[PDB]
């Protein structure tokens, strides 16, 4: 921008490009997002994206600003180390140790836990916005109900769709903080087997995906189910896997806590509160992991 020294392009959002930039005036490094904007520009996103601002938590990348001005949509927030994709991608070979996958996964949840006690859903969870420093800590960040959401980037970059709650890609036009927990549920396994669970290509990719290994769900399941928007009788029916052979080498806990986590039926599935208090998370501590800046 203009107050600000753009040092890198720390990569690209669903909403615009992400830059790391200097504020020339105080000095303090910030992760500034530009925001893709043709058409009149969104009254109730700057209203709503400005409430933001009041969501304080020690697990919640803290948005900083909101600007518009130049009639541009700028969002400042403050700047962590690294992603977790990159860091799952630099643990590929050793694997996260599991109490350091355990005090992300109870970090992440209490995340959670608070933005959904204040009506505040994420919506698109994923390894690239979760973000972790030094000292051990991983906060969420690049929260979508706001400014609706985008079939594309501003530059054709390809969505992924591997941490999408089912109810979403069989159309559900209302979410619900359950949506969250399974994209989480996604992540935890992935950093548990350092593979992505359900890597889909496309919508009904990611889907089928899903249905391979949890089973193609039905009424008993998930109430409700076959009168979901893009569900077609026509779906193949797969039987559900064997839990053991998804999260090897998890324990009994972990796989307690992952099951629940992806639940078919969004009102049976677990809340990031409950999760909290699972036994999972009786040992949990809060070790610092290896970063290579
Ligand atoms: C990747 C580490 C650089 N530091 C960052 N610090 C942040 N606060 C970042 C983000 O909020 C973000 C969100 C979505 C996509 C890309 N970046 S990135």
């Amino acid at each position: 921008m203009e107050n600000f020294q753009k040092v890198e392009k720390i990569g690209e959002g669903t909403y615009g490009v992400v830059y790391k930039a200097r504020n020339k005036l105080t000095g303090e490094v910030v992760a500034l997002k530009k925001i893709r904007l043709t058409e009149g520009v969104p009254s109730t996103a700057i209203r709503e994206i400005s409430l933001l601002k009041e969501l304080n938590h020690p697990n919640i990348v803290k948005l900083l600003d909101v600007i518009h001005t130049e009639n541009k949509l700028y969002l400042v927030f403050e700047f962590l180390h690294q992603d977790l994709k990159k860091f799952m991608d630099a643990s590929a070979l050793t694997g996260i140790p599991l109490p350091l996958i355990k005090s992300y996964l109870f970090q992440l949840l209490q995340g959670l836990a608070f933005c959904h006690s204040h009506r505040v859903l994420h919506r698109d969870l994923k390894p690239q916005n979760l973000l972790i420093n030094t000292e051990g800590a991983i906060k969420l960040a690049d929260f979508a109900r706001a400014f609706g959401v985008p079939v594309r980037t501003y530059t054709h970059e390809v969505v992924t769709l591997w941490y999408r709650a089912p109810e979403i890609l069989l159309g559900c036009k209302y979410y619900s903080t359950a949506v969250d927990i399974w994209s989480l549920g996604c992540i935890f396994a992935e950093m548990v087997t350092r593979r992505a669970l359900f890597p889909g290509d496309s919508e009904i990719d990611q889907l089928f995906r899903i249905f391979r290994t949890l089973g193609t769900p039905d009424e008993v399941v998930w109430p409700g189910v076959t009168s979901m928007p893009d569900y077609k009788p026509s779906f193949p029916k797969w039987a559900r896997q064997d839990f053991s052979k998804v999260v090897p080498p998890l324990d009994e806990d972990g796989r307690s806590l992952l099951s629940q986590m992806l639940h078919y039926d969004p009102n049976k599935r677990i809340s990031a509160k409950a999760a909290l208090a699972h036994p999972f998370f009786q040992d949990v501590t809060k070790p610092v992991p290896h970063l290579r800046l």
